């Protein structure tokens, strides 16, 4: 028994078709109603030779559970979440299909479909999540994910220790995909709308005082993460930035997504930005503030990725370039789209030089700060403060 694809085509089918079915309803109840169904008539099939191609482990699916989805928001689309269980076997081509057994956080959500499914005991179970838009295209996102992975791959080459999450993506037709979501995370937006604390004060709450290991263990991931997403926002130029989008996962890390504005995207910023990443009071105040080693870490980091990102430029334009020829993508604008990327790389600076360039932009990025404001006058009129 070789390989079939056949199999795999109907199981990418079959989600797709589901999103389908579900944009006919006007009302996401009507979508959470009809998506418990559809996914139960999917359960028909399986176990089955077939895959979530955004594992990264080979496997076969083995249960969907029906009750477990979620439909996201959408004004006209039908995007929905599935929870995906499967069972991880060392070779897929030698593995048989598994026989079928008779019937909040993501740790909540793995405990409650592992002990209400009949494949949980198994130690070979793992639980995946999958976003299936079947009428979005994602190859933007792909470019970014590309790019992400190029960046990390550069950074661990360099032994940089930036941090940064690329999301798995799938593009199945040119208005269609899948997203393998980022689960250990919760957006910055609900962290302080549950909380009702500053990012300082959840740090201190959650992970631990001024003088313990978890505190600058979570501080050091923050900072690692801030100085990740600061360079992939400037180098993609990555647009519509909001805690909404911005993720905090449960050691310190933030996780960037949803690049559906950048490069060359319209609307072009107007107030001369250098990049949409924005270093608020409450980010500063984590990294133990303006004067703070904290901070001095994260504007080291920046540039010594920067160095990094510079000394492989080539690795990450090709991406664009490649994806650029293939596609006509909004985040394209003839020529000037690769130019601009390839100044953001600085190849003219020197590293002294580029020390200076990563504290303008530094400070660039604490424009919307109100101490800016208060303290910016010199370069507003002829008083020298
Ligand atoms: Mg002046």
């Amino acid at each position: 028994e070789p390989v079939r694809l056949a199999p795999e085509r109907e199981f990418i089918k079959s989600l797709m078709a589901i999103g389908k079915r579900l944009a006919t309803l006007p009302t996401k109840e009507q979508k959470t109603q009809r998506l418990i169904s559809e996914l139960s008539l999917l359960n028909h099939k399986l176990p089955a030779r077939v895959w979530l191609p955004t594992a990264g482990f080979d496997h076969h699916v083995v249960r969907v559970p029906h009750t477990q989805a979620v439909v996201l928001n959408s004004k006209d689309k039908a995007p929905y979440l599935i929870y995906v269980e499967v069972l991880e076997c060392e070779n897929f081509d030698t593995t048989s299909v598994p026989a079928r057994i008779p019937e909040e956080p993501w740790q909540e959500k793995v405990r409650r479909i592992r002990e209400g499914s009949p494949y949980g005991h198994l130690p070979n179970w793992r639980l995946l999540s999958v976003i299936v838009k079947c009428g979005d295209d994602l190859r933007q996102e792909l470019l970014a994910f590309q790019v992400l992975k190029q960046l990390q791959s550069i950074w661990e080459q360099e032994r940089v220790p930036l941090w940064i999450k690329p999301y798995k993506i799938l593009v199945i037709s040119a208005d269609s995909g899948m997203i393998e979501p980022v689960v250990n995370a919760v957006s910055i937006h609900q962290v302080k709308k549950q909380s009702q604390l500053s990012l300082l004060d959840y740090f201190l709450q959650e992970h631990g005082s001024y003088t313990t290991e978890a505190f600058l263990s979570a501080q050091r991931n923050f900072v690692q993460s801030c100085a990740g997403y600061c360079l992939v926002c400037y180098l993609l130029q990555v647009k519509d930035r909001h805690n909404g989008n911005i993720l905090l996962d449960a050691e310190g890390h933030i996780i960037h997504i949803d690049f559906g504005f950048i490069l060359s995207s319209s609307p072009r910023n107007l107030g001369f930005e250098t990049s949409a990443f924005k270093l608020t009071t409450e980010f500063v105040d984590v990294m133990g503030g303006l004067d703070g080693d904290m901070f001095n870490y994260y504007k080291m980091l920046m540039l010594q990725g920067l160095i990094a990102a510079r000394k492989h430029m080539d690795k990450v334009v090709q991406i664009v370039e490649i994806m650029q020829q293939g596609s006509q993508l909004p985040c394209f604008h003839g020529s000037s789209t690769i130019r601009n990327l390839k100044e953001r790389f600085h190849m003219s600076m020197t590293e002294e030089q580029l020390q200076l360039l990563v504290e303008q932009m530094v400070d660039g990025s604490m424009r919307s700060i109100t101490t800016k404001l208060y303290d910016g006058f010199q370069y507003l009129t002829n008083g020298i403060m």
